[PDB]
């Protein structure tokens, strides 16, 4: 009746390598991070919060919308200064992703990250949705000029705490993020209208699946498309208070969906152990670990 021969990570794997799973979708988020060094925690710490009393966050969390961005962008840079991560180590779940990409199986990662792993790690723009932008690349806010800035500058105006100035115009320089209250890149909503039409399997990782419209992209696959959640602990099920689409692990009901709770890197080291790729990917990220160590 069901794709999956039982709700495992074996089913999943051994649904992997069958002639029914030919592209996987997965979605992201920050928990694929974490273990690269990134932690899953955005707000500011207490001291920067209270460092930044002077510009009157109206709310602490105001601090991740455009609105009070366009008022005060200076805590918004702070909070990225604190937050900066020390190295670009992709994880073991990013390489994992390269490893579906290699393999002629990744359709698209849609990843609510910023910190540009994915890319490191080997994911090219076609293979991407970073659905709230990225670190990766900032412009010049001004839609006359548009100066686009590579992390590296924008690193350098980050830690010297100097506000990013465009050098051809003085206009601002902003992340190629999406602040909470901003719309997701048109990017988004047309790959989300192709790519769900093709999904053989949904892998969804390292995300609490709380931020909408991301969130519902789990409602968007096939009902028949096995879903597997690789987190620390389970997403994406019904609000029991509302009263769609959630992930139904666990009912007498449950059919497709699949929770395997812990570390991604172990979920994916589990996984690729199941399909034949441990070998690989554990040459992969000890060579890409070490490329990059080596910079
Ligand atoms: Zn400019």
């Amino acid at each position: 009746e069901r794709l999956l021969d039982e709700l495992t990570l074996e089913g999943v794997a051994r649904y992997m390598q069958s002639e029914r799973c030919r592209r996987v979708i997965c979605l992201v988020g920050a928990g694929i991070s974490t273990s690269a060094g990134i932690p899953d925690f955005r707000s500011p710490s207490t001291g920067l919060y209270d460092n930044l009393e002077k510009y009157h966050l109206p709310y602490p969390e105001a601090i991740f919308e455009i609105s009070y961005f366009k008022k005060h962008p200076e805590p918004f840079f702070a909070l990225a200064k604190e937050l900066y991560p020390g190295q670009f180590k992709p994880t073991i779940c990013h390489y994992f992703m390269r490893l579906l990409k290699d393999k002629g199986l990744l359709l698209r990662c849609y990843t609510q990250n910023i910190d540009t792993l994915e890319r490191i790690a080997g994911l090219e723009q076609e293979d991407l949705v970073e659905a709230h932008g990225t670190f990766y690349t900032s412009h010049c806010v001004s839609a006359s000029c548009r100066h686009e800035y590579p992390l590296s500058w924008m690193k350098e105006k980050i830690f010297s705490e100097v506000t990013p100035k465009c050098e051809d115009c003085q206009s601002l320089v902003k992340p190629d993020i999406v602040f909470f209250g901003e719309s997701l890149p048109a990017r988004f909503f047309s790959c989300m209208q192709s790519d769900f039409l093709k999904v053989d399997l949904l892998l969804v990782m390292g995300t609490s699946l709380q931020v909408q419209p991301f969130a519902s992209l789990i409602s968007k696959a096939p009902l028949s498309t096995p879903r597997l959640l690789i987190n620390k602990e389970k997403a994406g099920q019904s609000d029991p208070f509302l009263g769609g689409g959630g992930m139904d692990f666990d009912s007498k009901k449950a059919y497709r969906d699949v929770a395997w709770l812990g570390e991604c890197d172990q979920g994916c080291l589990a996984l690729a152990e199941l399909l034949g790729w441990k070998k690989e990917l554990e040459d992969l990220v000890r060579r890409e670990h070490a490329s990059i160590d080596a910079q």
